[PDB]
């Protein structure tokens, strides 16, 4: 809780290999968790990318949601600071490839740091994913959470619906494991996202804002 009054700066590292292709993604920025608040810059320091960038934003700290007083006993992501919990998750797009997942999420210094690495397999050869026929930009979604027990931890299942150009809709399907390094009873995250890009960077690039709200 306290640990995340005020506005908290946030590191995001990005470790990506897919289809024997290479990427290092790195992200800067802060979140206001009292508000559910994300801004965030971040850039493929390995030039351009070889997946569409909105692929990547659900993988790149949930602990910025906001919880309601009334929901702050059913907050998971923040009774595990400043120690670091992992986020696990495996995600499979629809009549094409996979991405499996896993994260350490924690506090080094006043930052909240978050490593991630990432493996991608099968995907297409131009389907909607190799092929960078995403739009750029992001929808809302409810990311729904409960309690793992067992591991001391919590599960979670969503879908992200992605715009192709033609028209139709690229399906994402997330499964996530977290574990410590509190449980909830079964409630759901309410995201909304805006991708955008910044006239004065040169790199190849993503701005992220993003508001988060728990019902
Ligand atoms: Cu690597």
């Amino acid at each position: 809780e306290e640990l995340f009054t005020g506005v908290v700066p946030i590191l995001i590292e990005l470790d990506g290999h897919v289809n024997g292709h290479c990427f290092f993604v790195r992200g800067e920025g802060e979140g206001d968790a009292t508000i559910g608040k994300l801004s965030l810059k971040f850039i493929a320091t390995t030039g351009k990318l070889p997946v569409p960038w909105p692929t990547l934003v659900t993988t790149l700290v949930q602990c910025f949601s906001r919880y309601p007083d009334h929901m702050k006993r059913h907050d998971f992501f923040k009774s595990a600071m400043p120690e670091g919990y992992v986020q696990e998750r495996t995600i499979y797009f629809k009549d094409d490839g996979t991405y499996k997942t896993r994260a350490e999420v924690k506090f080094e210094g006043d930052t909240l740091v978050n490593r991630i690495e990432l493996k991608g397999i099968d995907f297409k050869e131009d389907g909607n994913i190799l092929g960078h026929k995403l739009e750029y930009n992001f929808n809302s979604h409810k990311v729904y959470i409960t309690a793992d027990k067992q591991n001391n931890g919590i599960k979670a299942n969503f879908t992200i619906r992605h715009n192709v150009e033609d028209g139709s809709v690229q399906l994402a399907d997330h499964y996530q494991q977290n574990t410590p390094i509190d449980l909830p009873d079964d409630h759901y995250l309410s995201t909304q996202t805006i991708l955008s890009k910044d006239l004065n960077e040169k790199r190849d690039h993503m701005v992220l804002l993003e508001y988060v709200t728990a019902a």
